[PDB]
Parts: structure tokens; sequence; C-alpha cells
């Protein structure tokens, strides 16, 4: 804690740090330092005290599991394409929405166990008889809280009472808004409204939508890196899915074809079918409600291309 508050970010990245396609993977020392950067510059050095702020970050990668995927590196990358989406659209949010945005993404896995919102509910795990829908989301959020409530972690005492009631709903919602199940209705009603001319940020209905939105954008942001980027985190991802599988077959149950390793084969086409439901739509309809976003939208159709590439068996060498 003490450490992260002398950090300073070396000036190359002061420049590469601003670009959507920046990748934290090469940096992992100053990660934690890459945050309070990212809070300092959108949200303002004031926005927390500085001691708050660096003892709340290091509890929440404390409480990120050595889990492939879901883990501390994706909770940093997700709160850098969060800060490109706010300094790209500073001024359509308020600070408290800033505030609550940075938080949100950085808590938005805490305590991932590694296994889907299936597994908890077709194993009827405890998790699933609390949080009947979006089950990992509302822990996730419930596990923000206790760590806001643990001594010298309040990072949200600057606020009215009124205001740390209403940071709280904007982070739920942005957590609760990562369950990809709620993506597909907020996507079509999002592109219906946008399509009609509805669409008005001043609605605070559209605006939580807008949000939701940016929150599965910033959660898939992985396939808006360059290729090989990309193509390493896919690793990380299936390496959890399979671990999951094997944790079923052990219990009897049989896994879906993603998550069973004896089915690695049918990974491009999946990945595919991936982008063509979930990633390209999404970065779509974030480019026309968001168009400084495009950036997101046009990386995310080269990786597209490059798995096409993989499908007609043209790709280059792993390492
Ligand atoms: C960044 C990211 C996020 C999510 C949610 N991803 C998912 Br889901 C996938 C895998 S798509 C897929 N479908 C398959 C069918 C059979 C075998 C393998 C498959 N992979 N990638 C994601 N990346
Ligand atoms: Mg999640
Ligand atoms: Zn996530």
């Amino acid at each position: 804690w003490q450490g992260l508050m002398q950090f300073t970010l070396p000036v190359r990245l002061c420049k590469e740090i601003e670009l959507f396609h920046f990748d934290i993977g090469p940096f992992e020392n100053m990660w934690p330092g890459i945050f309070v950067y990212m809070v300092h510059r959108s949200c303002g050095t004031s926005c927390f005290e500085l001691e708050k702020l660096c003892r709340f970050i290091m509890s929440v990668k404390k409480n990120y599991r050595r889990v492939p995927y879901h883990n501390w590196k994706h909770a940093v990358t997700v709160a850098h394409c969060m800060y490109a989406i706010l300094q790209n659209n500073h001024t359509l949010f308020t600070d408290l929405e800033r505030k609550g945005l940075l938080i949100a993404c950085l808590c938005h896995d805490l305590d991932h166990r590694g296994f889907s919102n299936s597994y908890l509910q077709k194993f009827d795990h405890p998790l699933a008889a609390l949080y009947s829908t979006s089950t990992m989301e509302q822990h996730h959020f419930s596990q923000t809280v206790s760590i806001l409530q643990l001594e010298g972690h309040n990072i949200f005492s600057t606020l009215s009472s009124s205001e740390y009631e209403q940071v709280l709903e904007i982070i739920r919602k942005a957590i609760i808004a990562t369950d990809l199940a709620l993506y597909f209705g907020n996507r079509k009603q999002l592109e219906e409204m946008y399509q009609t001319g509805s669409l008005n940020l001043n609605n605070q209905s559209h605006r939580d939508r807008v949000i939701g939105l940016m929150m599965t954008a910033c959660d898939l942001c992985s396939v808006t890196k360059l290729w090989p980027v990309t193509k390493l985190t896919a690793n990380d991802i299936y390496a959890e899915f399979w671990a999951e599988g094997d944790e079923m077959k052990k219990l009897g149950i049989q896994p879906i074809p993603m998550m069973d390793r004896d089915k690695k084969d049918e990974v491009p086409q999946g990945q595919l079918g991936f982008y063509n439901a979930v990633a390209i739509p999404c970065y779509t309809t974030l480019t026309q409600i968001l168009p400084p976003t495009e950036p997101l939208l046009k990386a995310c159709r080269d990786n597209l291309s490059q798995w096409e590439k993989v499908i007609r068996g043209e790709e280059t060498a792993t390492w």
C-alpha cells in the first residue's frame, strides 16, 4: 500500500495508456499504480483519500483468486477499457459516475471461483440459493461492499449519505450488467432506441442501459486487443472453462463443448460464434451511441477476420 502511494507512471506509458488497444500484460508490477493513475487523471487526485484508495486497491487484489482468467489481470484490464471510454466521453458523465464506474470495473469479478452461474445453479451451490439470477455478479457486488466496510477502506467517506447510496446503486447496476445473460436484452433495447432516434442520455433509464453496455464492452475488451494478445487471453479463458468441465465429469455431469478440453478443435468456430452473437453487436451498438469508441469495434472486426483465417487453416506460430 505504502509503495503504491509513491508510484509514478513511466512517461512512455502516459501516451500508450490513453489508447483502447493498450495491453497491460507486460507491466504486471505496475497494475495497482496504473489504476491509481487512471483514477487520478479521470476522476482527479481529490476523488479519494490516497491512503484509503491504495489500501482499497491492495485488498481488491488480495480478494481475486489465482484462477486462469477471472483474476487481478482481468479486473485491471476491464478498468483500463472503462478509463479509455470515460476519457473519450468525459463530459457525458458525472464525478460520481466516473468514481463509481472505475471502482465497479476493478471489483466486478471479486472473489470469482472460476465457476459459471450455470455450474453454481445446476449443483445448487449456496450462492445460487441466495442469488437466484446473476448469481456470481450479486456475489461480486456483496464482496465490494464487504471491502468498503473494512477499517481504513471506505474510499466513499467524502460523500453525503445520499451520494453514498447513489454511488453504491451505480456500482450495483454496473456489476450486475456484466452478467452476459442481461447483455442480449440490453443491447436489443439500446439498438431500437438508437435506430428510432429516442435514445436520450439525459433519460436516467437510457443512461443506465448505456452504462450497462459500457460494462459489457469493458468486460469483453480482450477481443479488442492486437491479435497475439487476444489469442493469448483466449488460452486463459479456456484453461478456466475446461477446469469447470473437469469438475463436472468428477461429479457425474457431462459439460457443454466449450468447457470440454476433449473438444478443443471446436474453439475457432466457437470464437466465430461468440464474435457474431456477442462481441461485434456489442461494439457496433456502443460505437453508434459513443462514436469515440469506434477503435474497439475496428479492433474487434480485425480479430474476427483472424479467427476466420484460423478456421480456413492460414494462421501463424504459437509460443
Ligand atoms: C473475452 C471472452 C469472453 C467470453 C465470455 N468468451 C467466451 Br463464452 C468465449 C468462448 S466461445 C466458444 N464457444 C465454443 C464452443 C465449443 C468449443 C469452444 C468454444 N468457445 N471466448 C470468450 N472470450
Ligand atoms: Mg463476471
Ligand atoms: Zn469480468
